[PDB]
């Protein structure tokens, strides 16, 4: 074809032949220099143009943009110099044609190089990947023209000494192609970086560098770029979310997926073709190793075929490890943009739904849109690829093993199939019995809140094994569900690693056996067992995964049916800038729902700018709904509403945001200190400030859990009076204040004095104090407006208002951490489930070393001279080193759940065994947020997450120990290479896991605030609307999650630059391996060959999974560290000891104090200082003084709660130091001031030992005066109580304590303020209970009431821990002391 154009043979197959194989000289300069050529100039076009269009200004000339061009430069003066010397010296085309297109082609170049300058990417795909596409099509000719000048035919060596120079540029042009940071365009370098730059993720180690030294905060990582932000995604999503849903509605009379992948189709598209060569250079190896096995097969082969497939197997790997990682950003980067446009379109939406369709929404569910069903939609378009892509990599590797192993393979198949069943009804069952334990996790944590949140009264009686017993018994029927679980999770693995090698088992002893003249080789047993690995996971997923996106069905369904709703309807309220009147009403009747009969009827109502208005009517009379009305908020029947001016909004019940309350009241304005002062004095709220110990920065806790209910009012108060508004709307801001704080309120704010005089106000109150001071009273009656007029007119008309006016005042007168949990374990069982592990690694090496001396057998017997007595051999110890394995991994998987679902049970057990145990110091300090953290996420992964994490490491570690043992024992010079791979593999264990640990648990702490600042703009959102504040909320939600994806999106490439290095590993060991088996093909077997070569080529995949397991045994074993601090904190002193006292002590009940000191902490100073004092027997004695003087103190030195700092306390003869803590308390009692009841039945509360009979209890009841209101009950004894009793009064609890006391019946009975809170009914009824039942014993009394002191024998009178009197009350009297003062301030 080509003969006259070089003059020489044009591809003489022959020179293929021989064993120093070249190819023709013509054929290399006739195809492998237009391969490059042709991708240049076809395509210069399309990339000069582009370029064009998106100008850009040039950058400054850097070193290396001069290098390149000059280098550049050179090869035209080598391809002009070649022209010359055949110029100036019969030649054919060929030998001036090709110099000359480097001339043409070099000059394009020189051009493309310099176009780069105005584009941010200056090493863009297209150079970078014109060089390597002429270095692998340019190195054929450097060997041609190398092995010709070494055989002394050096009558060519112009053209090649200048071939051996231009291509040592091509290659130094590339070198300095790959750097690209030559400015710092973008503050990610992921926009900056080159092509080689960009496909290793190269760039990303300034990062890893960063955190790997210090510890990673939210700046350290760069923002994400422009086209990813949340406020485009949104403009993209919003032009196609309209349209579908638009012409959806055109058919009412399914729309997000249409409106989903149009958005993303150039990215569905652009990664669906990176799967696709995946797949096609995912079976070359397969397929490339079935010629080293034949090659090694025979000796007579050439050697320049053995280092061919030995290389190609090595570039055919190395494309598919960036093809791939270059789809998994694709795909990972398509679910944080899906979850995106869906978080901050939902957020977009709540703001704008009609009301009427919002009340079917609950604000716990409404939130969920964005928590389940928005990340539902991230990880189901992380994997919407295996749809198609698992359905060919299952149709193609089942045809390559057809090729091999022919029709038998499908009883091969026939196994693998057949475990889809079985791994989609374990997973079934897996559900449900995690759903199913929600019940006792939820409740178990329910309990635990009640045992910390009252654990000071929980210590006064000897109430600590009773809950102790309560949660240990809740916590047995989990393990239960658990050790039934973990049993769950070791037979759907097990079946998972064991199903290789019982399919490898299956086929080839189906295959050997269904038909003679079938002999196994290693182009048949060794290329197919590495052809059920391909098909392994591809045909094992399906059930997990088209369960997964039935699942996100589901959710989308939501979505679709959230975002797609009504809008609310704001055309009767309208906006006239030239209105007269500030709001005005016209005929308006507005109804709560279109069926239901209008709340607001014909309401005709006309208000002047700058007038204070009240509204006033009974309760249910629609007052709360005609502001309701003003706002939009409800909807029209009939009429309109006119308003002029911004409205202010303060609901009845004040919504307060997460935040401080500088943040609050500011709501996004301007801090004036001027102004924000004077509405704090205006607004009373110096007094609170002062108080909280952060003053106006405190932090409000969900809903103001910190602040009273008054409080809450007036902050939302104040947030109206600072925004300076023109209209004013007040629904019942004065109802939660105290009437003096309401007056200084209404006069300084609301009233004609007040700040907001200038400015329209209404006023709904119940209040009739405010009205005479009301330019204008509107009375409503059954939703309509019986009267109005000033408060004087209507007085004189004595219409409705007057009546009810005359009504009401008619009524007016490391490694310890990870040996801790290993041996909690037992160690014992931790030896084996090891040995049974490695005797695992030992029957996988047999059974495939066992294999290549089968396949051996083709090389000896043959289809005539193979007998079953040699046959039945091969395949009988095969299906015996099959089960091997079976026993090994089962009996391994199943002993490794029992210990640990036993190491879990012997972690909560003790940290439960010793908290209940710590002083009480220990609880105060610490937050009850640690303390029930430490059953919540902690002991919540040492049962599920951490005991799934370690089993993947032991069974991944010696997965690749014993790849490694295979590998060497066939060349055992191979040893010495794992060694500058294992440094390799060691670095990338230190740098990956130190940063990927960072970037996760900066995931988590900042995936929260988009939920829970969800939640604030949903709850109050009716709020938001009426200041028209929804525009800065928009730009609030669009900026938490731009703050999400920075670290969501640097964590999902911190798995790509470890993928490219752990398979630049694992793929440069089936090449130092496959290189190793053509050195020593004098002593190598065929069957050996592929023994190591088809285990070789799975230890890519396996070393990346014990790198990232690796990460997850750092990031979950924390949890084994707080629940092991708690459980080794210190303990009270034993609660019995042997010098137990007599069973009948105390028998008198004598107390008496020898200079007793005591202190809360160490740190902190003597809270009792000296106190000395003798109390008789039956002796009631009261205790007075200052608050803080340390009254409440004495009581817990009593029941050794403080431990005494000095002195001692002996009762009835006997140092209570002495004895065990436990005997001291069950014979006291106290009546605490603070009555708190745990969940359950009012006999548990009672008498949760059971040590007493109803009978006693109904008695006990009776003389508690509660036996009519339990008896009212419908369960009696067994009604329910509630977290805390919330179904009980105040009252109620405190008899029902006193209940506690009377039944006990113990001779020193304490009061510590028993009747504070109780009322004056309640309070004679306790007082008559205990100086009737307790006359018999000795009684202290701490009570600020002192007409409940004046009956003790003897008051003592506390101040500054110490006791200045102590006496009779008469005596006291008599004497001025502080006794006296403090009785006169009293009234006696
Ligand atoms: C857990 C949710 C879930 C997922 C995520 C899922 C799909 C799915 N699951 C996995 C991971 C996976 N799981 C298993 C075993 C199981 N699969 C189960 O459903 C169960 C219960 C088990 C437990 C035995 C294996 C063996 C692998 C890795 C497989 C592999 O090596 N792939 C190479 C690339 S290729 O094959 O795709 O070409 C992948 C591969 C993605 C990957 O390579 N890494 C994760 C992302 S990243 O780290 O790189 O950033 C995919 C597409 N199906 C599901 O139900
Ligand atoms: C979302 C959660 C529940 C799933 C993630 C857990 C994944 C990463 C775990 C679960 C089971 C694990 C596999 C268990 C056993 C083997 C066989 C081994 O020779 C290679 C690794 C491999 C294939 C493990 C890789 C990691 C693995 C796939």
């Amino acid at each position: 074809m080509l003969e006259k154009f070089c003059n020489s043979t044009f591809w003489n197959s022959s020179f293929l032949d021989s064993p120093e194989a070249d190819l023709p000289l013509c054929f290399e300069q006739t195809v492998l220099v237009w391969i490059p050529l042709g991708y240049l100039w076809l395509l210069a076009p399309w990339q000069l143009l582009h370029v064009y269009k998106s100008r850009t200004k040039r950058s400054s000339t850097t070193k290396l943009y001069l290098a390149k061009q000059v280098f550049v430069g050179f090869l035209l003066i080598l391809a002009a110099i070649e022209l010359a010397l055949v110029l100036t010296e019969t030649v054919p085309a060929v030998r001036y044609t090709n110099p000359s297109l480097y001339l043409g082609t070099w000059l394009l170049v020189l051009l493309i190089q310099y176009s780069r300058q105005w584009c941010v990417q200056k090493n863009s795909w297209f150079l970078s990947l014109f060089w390597i596409l002429s270095i692998l099509c340019g190195t054929f000719q450097f060997q041609t023209l190398i092995r010709t000048l070494l055989q002394g035919d050096n009558s060519n060596l112009a053209y090649s000494c200048l071939f051996f120079i231009s291509y040592g540029f091509q290659i130094l042009i590339l070198i300095f192609s790959a750097f690209s940071e030559n400015n710092e365009s973008s503050n990610n370098p992921s926009s900056i970086a080159s092509f080689l730059s960009s496909i290793t993720y190269s760039w990303y180690d300034s990062i890893i560098l960063k955190g790997y030294k210090r510890p990673l905060t939210l700046e350290d990582v760069w923002e994400v770029d422009e086209e990813m932000k949340t406020k485009t995604l949104v403009s993209k999503f919003e032009t196609h979310m309209k349209r579908e849903l638009q012409k959806a509605r055109r058919a009412l009379q399914s729309w997000l997926m249409k409106a989903l992948f149009k958005t993303f189709y150039m990215v569905l598209l652009k990664s669906f073709l990176l799967k696709l060569v995946n797949d096609i250079f995912t079976f070359v190896s397969p397929q490339l190793l079935k010629l080293l096995i034949s090659f090694a097969s025979d000796r007579d082969t050439y050697l320049w075929i053995g280092y061919l497939c030995a290389i190609l197997l090595f570039t055919a790997a190395l494309i598919q490890s960036f093809c791939l990682q270059c789809y998994f950003q694709l795909c990972f980067k398509l679910g944080v943009k899906v979850r995106t446009a869906i978080m901050a379109s939902v957020y977009k939406k709540a703001l704008t739904l009609s009301n009427l369709a919002r009340k079917e929404y609950t604000v716990g569910e409404t939130v969920n849109l964005m928590s389940v069903d928005a990340q539902k939609l991230m990880d189901v378009t992380n994997f919407m690829h295996m749809l198609w892509s698992s359905v060919l990599q299952i149709v193609l590797s089942i045809f390559f093993l057809w090729r091999e192993l022919g029709p038998s393979v499908l009883a091969g198949v026939g196994v693998m199939v057949l475990v889809i069943p079985i791994n989609a009804i374990l997973s079934t069952k897996s559900k449900t019995i995690q759903v199913k334990n929600m019940k006792n996790k939820d409740k178990r944590l329910k309990i635990m809140n009640e045992i910390l949140s009252g654990i000071k009264i929980l210590k006064y009686f000897a109430w600590e094994p009773s809950f102790r017993d309560q949660v240990q018994n809740l916590r047995k029927k989990e393990l239960k569900n658990l050790l039934a679980f973990s049993q769950l999770q070791c037979v759907v693995i097990f079946v998972f690693q064991l199903t290789p090698v019982l399919v490898s088992v299956v086929t080839f002893s189906v295959y050997v056996l269904v038909d003679s003249n079938n002999i196994l080789d290693a182009q048949k047993a060794f290329t197919s067992i590495t052809l059920f690995n391909i098909l392994r996971f591809p045909l094992s997923m399906l059930p997990m995964m088209i369960s997964s996106m039935l699942q996100a069905s589901v959710s989308t369904e939501r979505l679709e049916k959230y975002l797609g709703g009504d809008d609310l309807d704001t055309s009767a309220i309208r906006h006239d800038c030239n209105f007269d009147k500030a709001m005005q009403f016209s005929e308006a009747s507005f109804t709560w729902e279109h069926d239901s009969e209008a709340t607001v009827r014909d309401v005709n109502l006309d208000i002047m700018a700058g007038q204070l208005v009240a509204v006033i009517g009974p309760v249910g009379s629609g007052k709360s709904s005609l502001i309701s009305a003003m706002l939009g908020e409800m909807e029209n029947v009939h009429g309109h509403i006119t308003i002029k001016g911004t409205t202010a909004y303060v609901p009845q019940q004040s919504w307060i945001q997460n935040g401080t309350i500088k943040d609050n009241i500011l709501f996004g304005t301007e801090f004036n200190e001027k102004r924000y002062q004077q509405v704090l004095e205006a607004c009373a709220l110096l007094p609170d400030l002062e108080m909280l110990p952060g003053g106006d920065l405190a932090e409000i806790g969900e809903k103001g859990i910190n602040l009273s209910g008054g409080q809450k009012q007036r902050i939302s108060l104040a947030r109206a009076t600072y925004q300076n508004l023109d209209i004013y709307l007040l629904d019942d801001p004065l109802s939660a204040v105290d009437a003096h704080v309401g007056k200084h309120i209404f006069n300084k704010v609301l009233g004609p004095n007040g700040l907001l005089k200038g400015k329209t106000r209404l006023l709904v109150t119940h209040s009739m104090h405010f009205l005479p001071q009301v330019d204008e009273i509107v009375v409503l009656g059954n939703g309509t407006i019986v009267e109005k007029g000033s408060y004087s007119a209507l007085l004189a008309k004595k219409g409705e208002f007057a009546k009810n006016l005359k009504t009401f005042l008619r009524h007016t007168g490391k490694f310890s951490i990870y040996l801790e949990y290993l041996q909690a374990i037992g160690l014992f069982s931790i030896f084996f489930i090891i040995l049974a592990f490695v005797m695992n690694s030992v029957a996988f090496i047999g059974s495939n070393l066992w294999l290549s001396a089968w396949t051996s057998d083709s090389k000896i017997f043959n289809s005539t001279d193979y007998p079953a007595s040699q046959r039945d051999m091969r395949v009988g110890v095969y299906g015996a080193l099959g089960l091997a394995q079976g026993i090994f991994v089962f009996i391994a998987h199943f002993w490794s759940a029992f210990g640990f679902v036993h190491a879990s049970n012997i972690l909560h057990k003790q940290l439960l065994n010793n908290i209940l145990r710590a002083p009480m110091r220990f609880f105060d300090t610490t937050p009850t947020g640690r303390i029930v953290n430490r059953f919540a996420g902690d002991i919540s992964t040492v049962d599920d997450t951490l005991p799934q994490s370690l089993r993947s490491w032991i069974t991944c570690f010696l997965g690749i120990i014993s790849t490694l043992v295979m590998i060497c024992m066939a060349t055992p010079v191979f040893t010495i290479i794992v060694i500058p791979l294992g440094i390799i593999y060691v670095s990338v264990q230190m740098f990956y896991v130190s940063t990927s640990r960072q970037l996760r648990r900066l995931d988590s702490v900042t995936r929260s605030p988009i939920y829970s600042h969800f939640s604030e703009t949903v709850s109050g959102l009716p709020v938001i609307r009426a200041f028209e504040h929804q525009q800065r909320f928009l730009k609030h939600n669009e900026v938490r999650i731009d703050t999400n994806q920075k670290c969501v999106f640097s964590w999902i490439t911190s798995n790509r630059w470890l993928a490219i290095r752990l398979e630049l590993v694992g793929n440069l060991t089936v090449f130092f391996s496959a290189l190793m088996m053509v050195i020593y093909r004098d002593t190598l077997s065929g069957d050996t060959v592929g023994f190591v070569l088809s285990n070789a080529l799975n230890i890519t995949q396996t070393l990346n999974w014990l790198v990232r397991m690796t990460s997850e045994i750092e990031t979950n074993i924390v949890a084994v560290e707080r629940i092991t601090e708690y459980t080794k904190v210190e303990n009270e002193a034993p609660w019995v000891t042997d010098k137990r006292p007599p069973p009948d002590w105390p028998s008198k009940g004598k107390i008496q104090f020898n200079n007793y000191q005591v202190r809360y902490r160490p740190e902190l100073d003597l809270v009792l200082r000296g106190i000395t004092c003798d109390i008789g027997s039956m002796e009631k004695i009261g205790v007075v003084g200052r608050t803080g003087a340390g009254k409440s103190s004495l009581t817990n030195c009593l029941f050794r709660i403080l431990e005494a700092a000095g002195g001692q306390i002996i009762i009835d003869g006997v140092d209570i130091a002495s004895i065990g803590l436990h005997d001291l308390r069950e014979k006291l009692t106290i009546i605490p001031q603070d009555p708190i009841l745990f969940s359950g039945s009012l006999r548990m509360n009672l008498d949760p030992f059971n040590n007493y009979s109803d009978e006693e209890i109904w008695k006990a009841l009776e003389l508690a005066h509660l036996k009519s209101f339990v008896a009212s009950l419908q369960l009696g004894l067994s009604h329910e109580v509630t977290e805390a009793g919330g179904n009980l009064s105040i009252g109620q609890r405190q008899l029902l304590c006193l209940g506690r006391a009377l039944l006990r019946k113990s001779k020193i009975l304490v009061l510590d303020e028993a009747t504070a809170a109780v009322d004056l009914e309640t309070d004679n009824l306790i007082q008559t209970t205990i100086q009737n039942e307790f006359a018999h014993c000795t009684v202290i009394t701490i009570a600020h009431r002192l007409h409940t002191i004046m009956d003790s024998d003897k008051v003592m009178v506390l101040d500054n821990g110490k006791i200045i009197e102590c006496g009779s009350p008469e005596e006291l009297l008599q004497i001025p002391g502080p006794f006296y003062f403090m009785a006169k301030e009293a009234g006696i």
